[PDB]
């Protein structure tokens, strides 16, 4: 399927773990993508102070469209040094990886894969 409904954690920043994905735009799209699919992958919502908390390159889910059965579709882009790679809608949070960290809510996304 090109998209599929996915149900992600969200994580208080101060809480997570696993700050990032990995060293380059490519393994962290990557490795997001591969987290995605395994739903091994959280999300942090972005507000003052979050993204200097987390390792760069960022993944961001960004809303690709204006929401099938509650699920806001997404597509992901990446961060790196002031530069993005992709271009898409609001940003719904930065995706990092769940290791068992106790989520304060769920965002149900339908995800371009």
């Amino acid at each position: 399927k090109t998209h599929v409904q996915l149900s992600l954690p969200v994580l208080q920043v101060r809480d997570v773990l696993v700050r990032g994905f990995g060293d380059s735009v490519e393994e962290v799209l990557s490795e997001a993508r591969q987290h995605l699919k395994d739903g091994t992958c959280g999300l942090v919502e972005v507000e003052k102070g979050v993204l200097p908390q987390l390792e760069q390159p960022y993944v961001f889910i960004k809303r690709s469209d204006a929401a099938p059965h509650g699920h806001v579709m997404v597509e992901l882009v990446a961060e790196l040094e002031g530069i993005q790679y992709g271009r898409s809608g609001e940003t719904l949070g930065v995706l990092v990886p769940h290791v068992g960290e106790i989520p304060v809510a769920y965002r149900k996304v339908l995800l371009r894969k």
